[PDB]
DNA sequence: GGATTACACCCAAGACACCAGGCACGAGACAGCAAAAAACAACGAAAACGGCCAC
């Protein structure tokens, strides 16, 4: 994927891949369907945000309004304020 | 002294309770064609993927 031109986009299915592989050719992400790990994403992103990473990456989320997927979404939110007033400040 | 005067002794009618047995209740305990056959609902779910080791 990183060395040709050609083969553009590719699944991973972002349980077995994240694992430290180098995909840095990406610069586009789209995150189809939510996970329940809030950690499982970040290596996701991490697939094209490498440290030092060439050019710009967006992340584009799926989200179906209305649905199990806000639930899951505010959850998400919810687990990353866990670790986001622990580790920042225990006041919020 | 001995019999009227009185009082003790007991015994017979009496009663209440006793002893049991009836009598009614009281609720268990039933207990209710046989042979043949067919329809006929209900008895009724651990997802899914990865990182392996051993093929």
């Amino acid at each position: 994927f990183n060395n040709d031109p050609s083969y553009n986009v590719f699944l991973l299915t972002t349980r077995v891949g994240g694992l430290g592989v180098n995909l840095t050719g990406a610069n586009r992400v789209i995150i189809y369907d939510p996970d329940w790990n809030p950690s499982t994403d970040v290596q996701a992103r991490e697939r094209a945000w490498r440290l030092g990473q060439k050019k710009d990456v967006t992340i584009y989320r799926l989200m179906i309004a209305g649905s199990i997927e806000e639930k899951i979404y505010h959850r998400q939110i919810f687990k990353q304020f866990l670790t986001n007033k622990i580790l920042k400040d225990p006041k919020q």
